[PDB]
């Protein structure tokens, strides 16, 4: 996964701050200045997402969670729209001090947020006083704008990734105290110190903010599916084997000896068995109970088989 | 896109039925026999998979509804998975003759599902007698069974994809007569003559059934997305220019003059401009209201701006 430096140009990636604004730990990142405004070099710029993108399929190929942040205006849609494509998290209302160091307390809170959700729509709300429906309904409004996006993470990310490391510094330091990786977008008025993977870039352009995130969706995509790389396993050696050579060979497999099988699916008085014939097999529930009328297998479990 | 010749050993593909049952048409598919049993020519199955597993991405990427059939015991929970891992639609239960072609007339009955589905919600169907509610409960009944897996599909497929071409005849001569290409599992007993693209192979292994659904559902996802073709455009030509070149020739670009733009949101009293500098404007509405006091551009409109 990669996006190109002609890309990045077009939807202005290398436009920094004006100068006056810069933060000096990103004078490596920096090509030069034009007009008292910072250039970044996307010559660094490109290999180090390409870096953080790699990074990020492999987490999310060992089924890790991506939380992406971003509360800033140019940022906050689009975040969720991104986090939304590949299936994980966002925060882009804003951050509430504790959301990662004080977990096991947002883990209540989130259950708190499902009991209102029920209580607005069942009528609870309407059977209390204006004033007290009131103090629910404001409640439900703050759960549910800072907590919405990751109700069903159930426990710590696997990664971060940020749009503006400094407007995002509390959560970037949340994360560091875990240990959490943190991946970001970080522009020249930054301090890039407590990101692990820095991608240098423009924060404050929609379209650009809009091409990290189209490449980071695809990326984590690409991971849990496994569907390219699966693929291209074919490209890797030679496969010319005729089917006559495969399917004579396939029939000296067969020794010795009634078949060998695996379980594959019980509803009552329907036990499925893969014995690798035709179909598989499906065996009355009886012949596999014991004395007291229990089935003693399971789903998974080998058995044999009478041809 | 392919499944390799291995995998289909593996999951049974080459498996014919009893030649007593064969039907003479798939002879030019059939390999031989062994033990009064028809083997599949695997050597035909690869390309012909290929073949139509190419046609459906280009049908997927141009937005196209695919309509997964399968209703024997075999095919039908795969279906459902296969259809929804890749946002599409299903018929796994059984067929009503006119599901494709009195297709205006399954509209109708989808709203009155739908209409079924929220009374059985919201009380009305307690407010009936035990024998009217149980009229109600078993019509929400039939149509769910039936319609359920395409309720948003909201027009005629734009391909079907089968599991047992003789077992599912009637939904095949219904996209027949609509000329909607037919893609299809044909076993050894089957007749292949309805069938636009035929996939020589056994229909009745749910691990066969299961590989060839997960290669048309990820070749699906494929060309919706156009993740790994996007990604692929990099390798086909010359990228090595250095980003001062690119940076250099992208200040000659400016010519000449106040600048020209493109609106990208209207919120009450701010419209927002991309004229291509670091942010996006955001404006003040006023400055495009006519003397009615009425908002004369919409999103993606052109636009002016001073810089
Ligand atoms: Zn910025
Ligand atoms: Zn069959």
């Amino acid at each position: 996964a990669t996006v190109s430096m002609r890309d990045m140009l077009k939807a202005g990636v290398h436009f920094g701050h004006q100068t006056r604004y810069w933060n000096p730990k990103m004078k490596p990142f920096i090509f030069g200045a034009r007009n008292k405004v910072h250039i970044i070099n996307l010559e660094k710029t490109v290999p180090m997402f390409n870096e953080a993108l790699a990074e990020l399929n492999k987490i999310a190929s060992r089924k890790g969670k991506i939380l992406f942040v971003g509360t800033k205006r140019a940022a906050s849609e689009a975040v969720k729209d991104a986090a939304l494509s590949c299936d994980q998290f966002f925060v882009n209302h804003r951050w509430l001090g504790g959301m990662l160091t004080n977990w096991k307390t947002v883990r209540q809170s989130i259950k708190r947020l499902k009991d209102l959700e029920t209580q607005s729509q069942d009528g609870t709300f309407d059977k209390l006083t204006k004033k007290e429906a009131l103090m629910r309904t404001r409640e439900l409004e703050k759960l549910e704008n800072s907590l919405g996006g990751i109700k069903d993470m159930g426990g710590l990310p696997d990664a971060l990734f940020v749009i503006d490391a400094d407007h995002e510094h509390i959560a970037i330091k949340e994360a560091n105290n875990l240990g959490i990786p943190v991946f970001a977008i970080v522009d020249t008025n930054s301090d890039p110190d407590g990101v692990d993977f820095v991608i240098p870039g423009n924060d404050d352009a929609i379209r650009a903010v809009t091409l990290y995130l189209g490449a980071v969706a695809a990326t984590v995509r690409e991971g849990r599916s496994q569907d390219l790389a699966s693929q291209a396993e074919e490209s890797l050696y030679f496969q010319g084997e005729s089917f006559a050579q495969l399917f004579e060979e396939s029939l000296k497999e067969i020794e010795t000896r009634i078949v060998r099988g695996v379980v594959v699916a019980i509803d009552k008085d329907v036990v499925l068995v893969d014995a690798g014939l035709k179909s598989e097999s499906a065996i009355p529930a009886e012949q596999f109970k014991n004395a007291q009328g229990e089935l003693e297998i399971q789903v998974g479990d080998e058995v044999d088989v009478a041809l």
